[PDB]
């Protein structure tokens, strides 16, 4: 559905916090809404955000992420 | 896929820490799995459990995630 959390503020979050994060969030993010799942997409980069925002490592976050796209 | 993160391991753990909380994210992970999105309800119990690590309260957590859900 329309609406909701935009994947863009999201991202635009993630990059004033750390824009290695913020790219590598972005190519999963391209690839999820390739594969048709942008509500996926959006997800991923909400946990990215939270995750940064705690303070956890760029390699870390993207491990976690992997896990929840198993 | 198959794999990845246990969608029952994160309602144990939000069950440790608030079972007020699991017994909310257990209702849209019943429902979610009713339509057809089981890794969505992963993502709404994983998110539920960062922000009840953070000391969110149950009432804003279920706002957080509504939005991630429109
Ligand atoms: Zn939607
Ligand atoms: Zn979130
Ligand atoms: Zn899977
Ligand atoms: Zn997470």
């Amino acid at each position: 559905g329309p609406g909701g959390t935009s994947v863009e503020e999201l991202l635009e979050e993630l990059r004033k916090l750390d824009p290695r994060v913020e790219e590598l969030v972005r190519e999963l993010v391209r690839k999820l809404r390739e594969e048709g799942d942008p509500d996926k997409a959006r997800f991923v980069a909400d946990d990215a955000l939270h995750l940064l925002r705690q303070g956890v490592s760029p390699e870390e976050i993207e491990r976690h992420l992997r896990e929840l796209l198993k």
